[PDB]
């Protein structure tokens, strides 16, 4: 599936994280823009044997069991074909593990050098919430 943008922050206001861990929904929204331009099978295979998966491109050498990668951790407990689904919870799950498990935003490198020091409100602006 390909989200909109407002489609996007409505799901993941839902699955609540909007001011999940001091982070705005318009973080979240920008995150899932630049990452995998709203494209939930969006997969990036990596020459270190990771691949990133969905539309957070979460990696999986430390995230998701897929298998293939050295060093698997698989700290969300999950298969990464999960992260691959029309349906944004899987990913919205790992994605508060992630920084539950002592990580800010900064763990999305999209985030770090495209939404860090914006305005981010831009991404949920004249959006039905």
């Amino acid at each position: 599936k390909v989200f909109g943008r407002c489609e996007l922050a409505a799901a993941m206001k839902r699955h609540g994280l909007d001011n999940y861990r001091g982070y705005s929904l318009g973080n979240w929204v920008c995150a899932a823009k630049f990452e995998s331009n709203f494209n939930t099978q969006a997969t990036n295979r990596n020459t270190d044997g990771s691949t990133d998966y969905g539309i957070l491109q979460i990696n999986s050498r430390w995230w998701c069991n897929d298998g293939r990668t050295p060093g698997s951790r698989n700290l969300c407990n999950i298969p990464c074909s999960a992260l691959l689904s029309s349906d944004i919870t899987a990913s919205v799950n790992c994605a508060k593990k992630i920084v539950s498990d002592g990580n800010g935003m900064n763990a999305w490198v999209a985030w770090r050098n495209r939404c860090k020091g914006t305005d981010v409100q831009a991404w949920i602006r004249g959006c039905r919430l």
